[PDB]
């Protein structure tokens, strides 16, 4: 119902999954209506990048941010997937390189790291989305949609053809809150095959991947000697990706999200069509948080 965000400043140190390149991170406490603000302070003076869904470009196995002129910060959905868990509207991301850390490849030691934080909750009201019409976006066989629901819910379907991945679980819905993102989503990592890792590294992707910040899939298996932290692990990331990619507009929805086969490109995609339909949405603030869906009551 009212607008958050740190109590103190905290910092983290990682690499770049893409770059191979030692990062640091710092989260800074922001006032109202500042909204989500990341900045490069590796370049003097340092470059402000605002999270808006205009913003993103989807090429680089990532959700990047990018100005006007094509200077960029990459893979912020695993940090941008923990502030819309914890509901966070107004901070400020900086990194001394062009890209968020990976650290354990998921989005929980983001979680921590705000929680220890602190959350600080101010006096003027968190503006929701709240989806008024059915919106759908395609690109192949791979669909994305937005219906109106007065809540928070998630349903997404994979589809890999792969050994390591059983269709068992190439399914997963949730209703959001953030003790569910935190128990469920947040500690879901990457994955990678390894047929791929030549291809990519040759291009300068994945430079920083290792056996810490990745699931790592052969052929046949799971290499990683601990195997999985969920038998559905892969799945659950590929939610906790279009939880970060659909906070790029900087607020929490109020909504049904929809998708199978989906990745940053069509998320973004769809946010996008949202947005540009004025009679699709509406924003709403919560005067008393009864009429506040039960997917935002604070953690
Ligand atoms: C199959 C592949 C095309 C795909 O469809 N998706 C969807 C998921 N994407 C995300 O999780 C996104 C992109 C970013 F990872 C952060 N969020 C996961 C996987 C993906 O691109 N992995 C990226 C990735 C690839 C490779 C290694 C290695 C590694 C490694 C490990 C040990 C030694 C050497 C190298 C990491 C990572
Ligand atoms: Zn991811």
């Amino acid at each position: 119902i009212k607008q958050r965000t740190l109590k103190r400043i905290v910092q983290a140190t990682g690499v770049g999954l893409h770059t191979g390149k030692k990062v640091t991170l710092t989260l800074r406490p922001a006032p109202a209506n500042t909204g989500v603000i990341y900045r490069r302070t590796d370049l003097n003076p340092p470059v402000d990048f605002p999270a808006d869904a205009k913003s993103v470009r989807d090429t680089m196995l990532c959700t990047c941010l990018v100005n006007e002129h094509d200077v960029r910060i990459s893979t912020v959905e695993h940090l941008n997937a923990a502030l819309a868990g914890l509901g966070i509207d107004n901070i400020v991301i900086e990194v001394n390189a062009p890209e968020i850390p990976i650290m354990d490849g998921s989005a929980a030691p983001f979680v921590y790291l705000l929680l220890d934080a602190g959350i600080d909750e101010l006096n003027c009201a968190k503006k929701f989305v709240r989806i008024k019409e059915t919106v759908r976006v395609e690109d192949g066989d791979k669909w994305a949609e937005f219906k109106p629901y007065n809540g928070f819910s998630l349903d997404f379907t994979i589809d890999f053809n792969h050994p390591a991945i059983d269709s068992s679980n190439q399914r997963y819905a949730m209703n959001f809150s953030a003790d569910a993102f935190m128990r469920q989503i947040s500690r879901a990592r990457t994955f990678g095959f390894m047929r791929d890792i030549e291809y990519l590294q040759s291009r300068g992707l994945c430079l920083g991947g290792s056996f810490d910040c990745a699931i790592v899939v052969d052929d046949y298996r799971v290499l990683n000697e601990d195997g999985l932290r969920f038998e559905d692990e892969f799945v659950r990331h590929k939610m906790l990706d279009a939880i970060g990619d659909l906070f790029m507009c900087g607020h929490n929805i109020i909504g049904a999200f929809t998708a199978y086969k989906s990745g940053h490109a069509l998320n973004n995609k769809l946010l996008q069509a949202v947005l540009a339909k004025q009679e699709a949405w509406e924003y709403v603030t919560f005067q008393d948080d009864a009429e506040l869906p039960l997917a935002f009551k604070a953690p």
